[PDB]
């Protein structure tokens, strides 16, 4: 029905819980909304390939895992205590990827806002990976997302497959960016608390 709309909804939940006394966040509620944000890169075509494994499918495969671990804090010590936080397909290290995502696509968001009256999504796409995903990637796959943006769908075309218009799309994008804004802190704190760095 009104996908934004689910987006801005998961997420403000997650942000209420970040905000609230001794928090904890479940790992089912948490993929399930990493999940709903999923589809947005495919919406954004080829320039975002490279999201169907670095984000998407790590989203899959938390929501997966999700059946057997209770909180993200509860999920991370268990990999500090096994020491096998960098280890390929390790439940930190997903998290790690995810986190990634929600902050493009809150970049993109915020963009999106600040760039209102202009009919493209280049700059606010570009500005997005730029900032978020370039730093992770090899030149080879950021030459590859550079040729992509020209297949960027318009902004009317965007909004019309999120089924919004400009009004109510710029609330629950500018509600994403919120609610997003604490999650995403409260994670690197995850990792940074537990000098775990943030940028493997
Ligand atoms: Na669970």
């Amino acid at each position: 029905d009104k996908p934004l709309r689910k987006i801005s909804a998961a997420f403000k939940k997650l942000a209420i819980i970040v905000n609230s006394p001794n928090p904890e966040v479940p790992v089912t509620q948490f993929s399930h909304a990493c999940s709903l944000v999923s589809p947005l890169f495919g919406c954004l075509g080829i320039a975002f390939k490279f999201a169907e494994m670095d984000y998407v499918a790590k989203v899959d495969d938390l929501v997966r895992a999700s059946s057997s671990i209770s909180t993200l804090v509860v999920m991370m010590d268990k990999d500090i205590e096994a020491d096998c936080v960098r280890k390929a397909g390790s439940h930190t290290r997903n998290l790690l990827r995810v986190k990634r995502g929600l902050d493009m696509v809150k970049v993109l968001f915020e963009q999106i806002i600040a760039s209102e009256g202009d009919n493209s999504l280049k700059d606010p796409a570009t500005k997005s990976y730029a900032q978020v995903f370039a730093p992770h990637h090899g030149w080879a796959i950021r030459k590859a997302v550079s040729l992509g943006m020209y297949a960027l769908p318009t902004r009317a075309h965007l909004l019309n497959m999120l089924k919004e218009d400009e009004a109510a799309a710029k609330i629950h994008m500018q509600s994403y960016v919120n609610s997003s804004a604490p999650l995403i802190t409260y994670l690197d704190n995850l990792f940074l608390s537990k000098q775990l760095g943030i940028d493997w």
